[PDB]
Protein backbone atom coordinates (compact mmCIF):
# COMPACT_ATOMS: atom_id res chain seq x y z
CA UNK A 1 0.00 0.00 0.00
CA UNK A 2 2.76 2.43 1.00
CA UNK A 3 4.83 2.43 -2.20
CA UNK A 4 7.72 4.81 -2.88
CA UNK A 5 5.84 7.26 -5.17
CA UNK A 6 3.08 7.60 -2.53
CA UNK A 7 5.60 8.76 0.05
CA UNK A 8 7.62 10.72 -2.51
CA UNK A 9 4.68 13.02 -3.10
CA UNK A 10 3.54 13.56 0.51
CA UNK A 11 7.07 14.77 0.98
CA UNK A 12 6.61 16.94 -2.12
CA UNK A 13 3.51 18.42 -0.46
CA UNK A 14 5.37 19.27 2.73
CA UNK A 15 7.92 21.49 1.04
CA UNK A 16 4.78 22.52 -0.87
CA UNK A 17 2.73 23.81 2.07
CA UNK A 18 5.91 25.01 3.83
CA UNK A 19 7.93 26.91 1.17
CA UNK A 20 11.32 25.34 1.85
CA UNK A 21 14.90 26.41 0.98
CA UNK A 22 16.42 24.31 -1.78
CA UNK A 23 19.71 23.90 0.16
CA UNK A 24 17.68 21.80 2.57
CA UNK A 25 14.94 20.81 0.14
CA UNK A 26 17.53 18.90 -1.92
CA UNK A 27 19.13 17.39 1.20
CA UNK A 28 15.78 15.99 2.40
CA UNK A 29 14.86 14.60 -1.05
CA UNK A 30 18.26 12.95 -1.42
CA UNK A 31 17.89 11.43 2.08
CA UNK A 32 14.40 10.07 1.30
CA UNK A 33 15.56 8.32 -1.87
CA UNK A 34 18.67 6.84 -0.28
CA UNK A 35 16.35 5.64 2.49
CA UNK A 36 12.59 4.88 2.62
CA UNK A 37 10.39 2.28 4.25
CA UNK A 38 7.51 0.26 2.84
CA UNK A 39 6.20 -0.07 6.40
CA UNK A 40 6.79 3.37 7.96
CA UNK A 41 5.00 5.11 5.07
CA UNK A 42 4.19 7.90 7.51
CA UNK A 43 0.91 9.54 6.53
CA UNK A 44 2.29 12.60 8.36
CA UNK A 45 5.22 12.78 10.76
CA UNK A 46 6.35 9.15 11.11
CA UNK A 47 9.45 8.58 8.94
CA UNK A 48 9.07 12.34 8.60
CA UNK A 49 10.54 12.07 12.09
CA UNK A 50 12.65 9.09 11.00
CA UNK A 51 15.22 11.45 9.47
CA UNK A 52 18.74 12.05 10.86
CA UNK A 53 19.16 14.68 13.60
CA UNK A 54 20.68 17.17 11.12
CA UNK A 55 17.75 17.46 8.69
CA UNK A 56 14.85 17.70 11.15
CA UNK A 57 16.66 20.61 12.83
CA UNK A 58 16.63 22.90 9.77
CA UNK A 59 12.96 22.14 9.38
CA UNK A 60 11.98 23.11 12.90
CA UNK A 61 14.33 26.04 12.39
CA UNK A 62 12.63 27.10 9.16
CA UNK A 63 9.10 26.42 10.44
CA UNK A 64 9.89 28.49 13.56
CA UNK A 65 11.44 31.36 11.61
CA UNK A 66 8.03 31.75 10.05
CA UNK A 67 6.41 32.61 13.37
CA UNK A 68 9.46 34.18 14.85
CA UNK A 69 10.13 36.44 11.88
CA UNK A 70 6.58 37.87 11.52
CA UNK A 71 4.64 37.76 14.81
CA UNK A 72 4.77 41.06 16.74
CA UNK A 73 5.49 39.68 20.18
CA UNK A 74 9.00 38.83 18.89
CA UNK A 75 9.63 42.17 17.37
CA UNK A 76 12.42 43.41 19.62
CA UNK A 77 14.03 40.05 20.52
CA UNK A 78 17.84 40.22 20.18
CA UNK A 79 19.22 37.77 17.65
CA UNK A 80 20.67 35.94 20.64
CA UNK A 81 17.14 35.79 22.05
CA UNK A 82 15.57 34.85 18.69
CA UNK A 83 18.12 32.02 18.32
CA UNK A 84 17.18 30.76 21.80
CA UNK A 85 13.45 30.86 20.91
CA UNK A 86 13.82 29.30 17.44
CA UNK A 87 15.59 26.47 19.22
CA UNK A 88 12.98 25.66 21.83
CA UNK A 89 9.84 26.26 19.73
CA UNK A 90 8.01 23.21 18.40
CA UNK A 91 5.65 22.78 15.45
CA UNK A 92 2.56 20.57 15.34
CA UNK A 93 0.27 19.53 12.52
CA UNK A 94 -3.09 18.73 14.11
CA UNK A 95 -5.67 16.53 12.30
CA UNK A 96 -9.31 17.67 12.29
CA UNK A 97 -10.84 15.89 15.28
CA UNK A 98 -8.26 16.15 17.99
CA UNK A 99 -8.10 17.53 21.51
CA UNK A 100 -4.92 19.45 22.26
CA UNK A 101 -6.09 20.58 25.69
CA UNK A 102 -8.71 19.34 28.14
CA UNK A 103 -10.64 21.27 30.79
CA UNK A 104 -8.41 20.62 33.79
CA UNK A 105 -5.04 20.20 32.02
CA UNK A 106 -2.16 22.34 33.34
CA UNK A 107 -1.26 25.16 30.94
CA UNK A 108 1.95 23.62 29.84
CA UNK A 109 2.27 25.02 26.28
CA UNK A 110 1.49 28.36 24.66
CA UNK A 111 0.19 28.08 21.07
CA UNK A 112 0.31 30.12 17.88
CA UNK A 113 -2.02 29.14 15.09
CA UNK A 114 -0.17 29.13 11.79
CA UNK A 115 -2.89 27.67 9.51
CA UNK A 116 -6.35 26.23 10.17
CA UNK A 117 -9.25 26.55 12.58
CA UNK A 118 -9.41 25.61 16.28
CA UNK A 119 -12.57 25.39 18.35
CA UNK A 120 -12.50 26.03 22.05
CA UNK A 121 -15.38 24.37 23.92
CA UNK A 122 -16.77 24.53 27.40
CA UNK A 123 -19.33 21.72 26.96
CA UNK A 124 -20.27 23.69 23.85
CA UNK A 125 -18.46 26.21 21.60
CA UNK A 126 -17.29 29.38 23.36
CA UNK A 127 -14.97 30.50 20.53
CA UNK A 128 -13.43 29.85 17.09
CA UNK A 129 -9.72 30.65 16.55
CA UNK A 130 -7.58 30.68 13.40
CA UNK A 131 -4.29 31.11 11.59
CA UNK A 132 -4.81 34.82 11.81
CA UNK A 133 -2.01 33.69 13.99
CA UNK A 134 -4.27 33.52 16.96
CA UNK A 135 -2.65 32.69 20.27
CA UNK A 136 -4.15 30.65 23.11
CA UNK A 137 -2.88 29.55 26.52
CA UNK A 138 -1.48 31.81 29.21
CA UNK A 139 1.59 34.04 29.31
CA UNK A 140 3.77 32.34 31.88
CA UNK A 141 5.80 35.51 32.43
CA UNK A 142 3.08 37.38 34.27
CA UNK A 143 1.48 34.76 36.51
CA UNK A 144 3.30 33.54 39.64
CA UNK A 145 1.24 30.36 39.73
CA UNK A 146 0.71 27.83 36.92
CA UNK A 147 -2.72 28.06 35.32
CA UNK A 148 -5.15 25.30 34.42
CA UNK A 149 -7.09 25.07 31.18
CA UNK A 150 -10.74 26.12 31.73
CA UNK A 151 -11.68 24.50 28.44
CA UNK A 152 -11.09 22.02 25.62
CA UNK A 153 -9.35 22.58 22.31
CA UNK A 154 -10.30 20.61 19.16
CA UNK A 155 -8.95 20.93 15.63
CA UNK A 156 -11.88 21.55 13.26
CA UNK A 157 -9.77 21.39 10.13
CA UNK A 158 -6.15 20.30 9.85
CA UNK A 159 -3.98 22.77 11.75
CA UNK A 160 -0.41 24.04 11.93
CA UNK A 161 0.59 25.12 15.41
CA UNK A 162 3.74 26.58 16.93
CA UNK A 163 4.01 25.67 20.59
CA UNK A 164 6.51 26.67 23.27
CA UNK A 165 6.85 25.09 26.68
CA UNK A 166 6.55 27.48 29.59
CA UNK A 167 9.88 26.58 31.16
CA UNK A 168 11.70 27.01 27.86
CA UNK A 169 10.06 30.39 27.58
CA UNK A 170 10.85 31.24 31.17
CA UNK A 171 14.47 30.00 30.56
CA UNK A 172 14.79 32.29 27.54
CA UNK A 173 13.70 35.30 29.56
CA UNK A 174 16.15 34.35 32.26
CA UNK A 175 18.97 34.55 29.66
CA UNK A 176 17.60 37.63 27.95
CA UNK A 177 15.75 39.34 30.77
CA UNK A 178 15.80 42.58 28.77
CA UNK A 179 13.27 41.13 26.32
CA UNK A 180 10.67 40.95 29.10
CA UNK A 181 9.04 44.36 28.71
CA UNK A 182 8.50 44.25 24.94
CA UNK A 183 7.35 40.63 25.08
CA UNK A 184 4.87 41.11 27.95
CA UNK A 185 3.70 44.22 26.17
CA UNK A 186 3.48 42.78 22.65
CA UNK A 187 2.02 39.34 23.33
CA UNK A 188 -1.68 39.32 22.43
CA UNK A 189 -3.31 36.17 23.74
CA UNK A 190 -6.45 35.72 21.61
CA UNK A 191 -8.13 33.19 23.85
CA UNK A 192 -6.89 33.36 27.44
CA UNK A 193 -7.03 29.84 28.79
CA UNK A 194 -6.04 30.51 32.38
CA UNK A 195 -8.94 29.23 34.53
CA UNK A 196 -9.57 32.33 36.65
CA UNK A 197 -12.69 30.90 38.27
CA UNK A 198 -10.68 28.05 39.86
Amino acid sequence: TARYHTQMLRVREFIRFHQIPNPLRQRLEEYFQHAWTYTNGIDMNSVLKGFPECLQADICLHLNRNLLNNCSAFEAASPGCLRALSLKFKTTHAPPGDILVHKGDVLTYLYFIARGSIEILKDDVVMAILGKDDIFGENPCIHSTLGKSNSNVKALTYCDLHKIHRDDLLDVLDLFPEFYDSFVNSLEITYNMRDEEQ
